[PDB]
């Protein structure tokens, strides 16, 4: 520049798919497999104490990886450079994935001893069972149905309706529901999904706080934001998502309390006996799970990425990847025991003590393409109008210092002082991270260059080149 | 210093066949019927002898 930032760009962002020269060299990477045994409900910590013996851990929630990457300009190279190391610079594109599970088939389980739950009204049975003091009852659920998986570069965001407060302008006091914003927020790991209660907090909404299970009262409850990350062209905070979801109504109830709404008396006719008084008109349809097959798994086979949502697809600007997974659908908690002593010869319920925990695996192949983008004058002035810091890093041009002098504390050593001293000796040093909540895998020299021997490797090779195999594939008929 | 430098790859081991030319000769076996008829809830054992009942 001049002319003039660029132009032109805005509008019309140029692609990385016009100047980004893919190269026929591959190398290969996977996990050796992840396992995290939890308790879902809540971890269970030492109440003596504050720290985690067994953490908190579920499909339920979104699991989100932090994948940092090498990158190909910090290798010696078994000579994949042919030209100057300034006409162009090395970047990887991930070329596919795939995210398997180890767990099998049959769901996870969450509840709440004391659910706030007054009496149905599906059908009736009351109008209230109670409106002074307790009324809330043993009740387990399994949360909706959700699979989903989406990769990005940059960290996801995630809508969800926080608390707007109550406003002194329209009467809205404690004891009424506030009017709700929504206050977007990256999704991070160890958050919750959807309840469909809609997707909100619930630390600070709930005032009993004992209305709902101990696992969502103490998560942020999301919902993907979808529609803000569709509408980035470059698609760097994902250019890849798909969704399954489903639930059905259990049951209508009513919730434990009393109105605190404003009923008009005057759209019904006032009856004599049961039928003189109102209800709760709190009402809340019950979710719950849904049936779970093999024919729903999204995982354990591979999700390409030879084309993405984004101009991006996988190139590092950072050399990360996000990948967030949810899978609720072999999510299995299993149930074991122990008895407390071998004291107790009958059969007690103070004898054999139940206990729940829960598995999680994950495993994540991944296939990766060498790629390049070409540098001339010009790019460069859009890259470094998009994005300095990647020059840089890259290291080019143009750099002061010098630089100098003295220095100081000169001689001797100390040596009582003098001299000089000062003294005064440097650097805290503080302070920003940039983790920010994320479970980390580290990728540098789990890279490869055959893709003959890993599973997703011969079926890239099938879908690639049309070979090999190496002898054969399936059937025929079968 | 780095390490890695590639050497990569991980890793080339050999094909199990490559080299298998299929004769036209075939032949066929069977078994005539294969059953089983047991207990679903319990193994029942005789307890004087060691030996299933069912």
């Amino acid at each position: 520049a001049t002319v003039y930032l660029p132009p032109v760009p805005v509008s019309k962002v140029v692609s990385t798919d016009e100047y980004v020269a893919r190269t026929n060299i591959y190398y290969h990477a996977g996990t050796s497999r992840l396992l995290a045994v939890g308790h879902p409900y809540f971890p269970i910590k030492k109440p003596n104490n504050n720290k985690i013996l067994v953490p908190k851990v579920s499909g339920l929630q979104y699991r989100v990886f932090r994948i940092h990457l090498p990158d190909p300009n910090k290798f010696g190279f078994p000579d994949t450079s042919f030209y100057n190391p300034d006409t162009q610079r090395l970047v990887w594109a991930c070329v596919g994935v795939e995210v398997g599970r180890g767990q099998p088939l049959g769901v996870g389980i969450s509840g709440h001893p004391l659910l706030n739950k007054l009496d149905d009204t599906e059908n009736a049975s009351a109008y209230a069972a109670n409106a002074g003091v307790d009324n809330r009852e043993c009740i387990s659920m399994d949360y909706k149905q959700t699979q989903l998986c989406l990769i990005g570069c940059k960290p996801p965001i995630g809508e969800h309706w926080g608390k707007g407060s109550p406003c002194t302008q329209v009467a809205v006091q404690p004891g009424d529901c506030p009017p709700l914003e929504l206050i977007n927020t990256v999704i991070q790991d160890g958050d919750m999904v959807d309840t469909g209660f809609g997707a909100m907090d619930f630390t600070t909404l709930q005032a009993n706080k004992s209305e709902v299970p101990l696992d969502i009262c103490t998560s942020i409850c999301k919902y993907p934001d979808y529609i803000k990350m569709v509408s980035e062209p470059y698609g760097d905070s994902l250019f890849f998502y798909l969704r399954r979801e489903q639930m059905f109504v259990r049951h209508l109830f009513n919730r434990a309390g009393t109105v605190g709404e404003n009923v008009p008396d005057d759209l019904y006719i006032k009856g004599s006996g049961s039928t003189a008084n109102l209800a709760s008109s709190n009402y809340f349809p019950t979710p719950s799970g849904s049936m779970v097959t093999s024919d729903a798994q999204i995982f354990n086979k591979p999700y390409w990425l030879q084309r993405a949502q984004g101009h991006n697809n996988g190139i590092c600007w950072g050399n990360q990847l996000f990948v967030t997974v949810v899978d609720t659908t072999r999510s299995t908690n299993m149930s074991l025991c122990a008895a407390i002593s071998t004291s107790e010869t009958t059969y007690k319920n103070t004898n054999f003590k139940e206990y729940l925990r829960h598995g999680e695996e994950y495993d994540l192949q991944f296939i990766f393409q060498l790629c390049k983008i070409t540098l001339t004058a010009d790019v460069m002035t859009y890259i470094h109008s998009m994005n300095s810091t990647i020059l840089e890093d890259w290291n080019f041009g143009l750099q002061p210092p010098p630089g100098g002098t003295l220095e100081d504390t000169y001689r001797f050593v100390t040596s009582q002082a003098i001299a000089c001293q000062k003294h005064t000796p440097p650097a805290p040093k503080e302070d920003p991270l940039k983790k920010y909540t994320f479970w980390e895998v580290n990728l540098k020299e789990k890279f490869s260059a055959d893709l003959d021997q890993f599973p997703l490797g011969r079926k890239f090779l099938l879908q690639l080149g049309l070979k090999a195999k190496p002898k054969f594939t399936l059937g025929k008929r079968k």
